[PDB]
């Protein structure tokens, strides 16, 4: 298909928000600004240090833009955790996002990975050097079990980027490949487990709840991100591999059938999220619910996804979906539309030179 | 579900072996005995050392039986790798199997996992202490990429056993839980990656086929093991959680529907295995095929799965399936039925006292 499935897309999005019970919360705009700036400020100072500036090969502007998108994602989705926790997670998820910019073959730097790890010697790959050095600031917020999940998921992600460098959508007929890759780079267990700071939750008392949340949130989070991203990726001849495009190549089905598959998985996952946790520990359901809502709000407000375009184009249609959509959208903007000048300053590069 | 779906099990099993093209190979009985003894001898001496005897808390008889099952699994499935590789892998997979015996909460021994890892200090949990100390003997056989996969999968497996201690089949309605747990403790990427020793394969030249093999083989081997195991588990109130039983609890379907799901996944996986690799690099297809056949042969011959029982009971039925089954079975026994006295000696405990 060449024309974007605007109608089909709107319907799915509306069903999605309704399933997760998208609705206003007590998390105010002023509170978001307060959190956005705190998280951004600590992270910016971190990436501005000489060592970080040295080992992390990234274009300054790309770094600035990456840091800002991640800070917004964390502050909006991990609504219930402390300012420090939001800050430390912002730094970690900015490291992960930035690794996708590397085109350098990991092979030479991974030949002695285990031996250096076991012996406690700094890793040859600079990214690992920075990420493992900083990890304790993230792990200090969690119990041993959740920490193990963050560590595994980040290791998986590193392998994920390695594979991504081959721009391989899978062999025709390799049905297990698409999701195999999406899980590898989705950071599902990192996200799912970072929602439970030991300061607010008891890892041993809620072990079953948490484990279940990690398992379910893993797929909800990656599928929602894929769906919300479908619009910006539609015309991007630069983005050649994605869950949807890989479904097409590996399963040998049409882009529309691929999008349908994603839609069914996303809705089903949303439905089961609510069915399973609504009657469980209220604190757990709150974190889960606020994450889903924040995650959606972030996608709707961040320019990167350009959903503002879908809005503009259908804010005058009397369709049922088009209207339900614009309402949800306006709701997001209301609390999420914030000018970067209100929190993202000064730029990282500025702090770096000083 | 009070009676074994024997007829269904026979049909599925036959279809399984036909799909993967089960047939005789040049791997002779005498060659297996030669490999069985070599692998067992090196591993037995390893586990008999004082340090290993000390930190590894396992009942001697259980250790002996676990070592013998694993050596068989490796020698029969990793048919194309060297004797040393078979031995070192037998040691590693015996460590993983034995971890399932632990009833000790991992929590206290994982509180400082990352900091000790980062600093190069011996891990507090004795299993990690032994496994990481021994790991290089396994990793030396592979390139950096495959090594990364073995490391991740083993780390996942450790989390898997942690979760297994709660004997939790998942919340009703938690559809993503069953497979989440099966992947966690399936060692899928460990198995899939350990099929490519750098001595026989070039990790960079075959990156795509290996990555694809890891992705597809992960599900094939866990599902086949579950199916092959359905028998010995059909009436074991001890093995309360399993992929099938978790499908029942989490998806709220009948045991028969669960078993059907597993059957469809197993056959479809087998079908896609052959379709994707048959026309690829012949050495790659050979390793994959021999692994599938060896893995099946091992399940058919190892007493643990008691498939010999299914045999006796239907070797005189003139059903099409029952006959195709007994033929395949006899084929396995022909080259796989080997008395332990021919290779598994002396017992680990004997070597430990000396």
């Amino acid at each position: 298909m060449e024309n974007f499935p605007t109608e089909y897309f709107l319907n799915t999005t509306v069903r999605l928000l309704e399933y997760i019970r998208y609705r206003d919360s007590n998390y105010t705009r002023e509170e978001r600004i307060e959190n956005l700036h705190y998280a951004y400020n600590k992270a910016a100072h971190h990436f501005a240090q000489p060592r970080q500036q040295q080992l992390l090969k990234v274009d300054p502007k790309r770094l600035q833009a990456s840091l800002q998108t991640i800070v917004g994602m964390v502050v909006y989705s991990w609504a219930k955790v402390s300012k420090e926790c939001m800050a430390d997670l912002s730094i970690h998820y900015t490291y992960t996002l930035v690794l996708e910019d590397s085109k350098d073959d990991p092979y030479p730097t991974m030949v002695n990975y285990f031996d250096d790890l076991q012996a406690g010697r700094e890793q040859a790959h600079p990214w690992w050097a920075l990420v493992n050095e900083h990890f304790p600031n993230v792990l200090r917020h969690f119990g041993p079990f959740c920490s193990l999940n963050l560590i595994r998921s980040t290791l998986d992600f590193f392998e994920g980027c390695w594979i991504e460098q081959y721009n391989f959508g899978g062999f025709p007929g390799s049905h297990d490949y698409p999701q195999f890759l999406r899980r590898m780079n989705g950071l599902g267990h990192c996200v799912g487990a970072s929602l439970w700071p030991k300061e607010q939750f008891n890892e041993r008392s809620l072990f079953l709840e948490i484990t279940s949340a990690i398992a379910q949130m893993e797929n909800w989070m990656v599928w929602v991100n894929d769906l919300m991203s479908f619009y910006k990726e539609f015309d991007d001849e630069r983005d050649q591999i994605s869950l949807v495009k890989n479904y097409v190549v590996s399963d040998e089905i049409s882009l529309h059938e691929a999008l349908e598959k994603l839609t069914q998985d996303t809705l089903h996952s949303s439905k089961q999220m609510v069915a399973v946790f609504s009657d469980k520990d209220p604190q757990v359901m709150d974190t889960i619910e606020c994450f889903m809502h924040g995650y959606v709000t972030w996608h709707l407000c961040d320019r990167r996804y350009r959903l503002s375009e879908i809005y503009e184009k259908v804010k005058e249609e009397k369709t049922e979906d088009a209207q339900k959509f614009c309402k949800f959208y306006e709701q997001a903007a209301n609390v999420g539309a914030v000018s970067p000048s209100e929190w993202a300053y000064p730029p990282v590069a500025q702090l770096a030179n000083v």
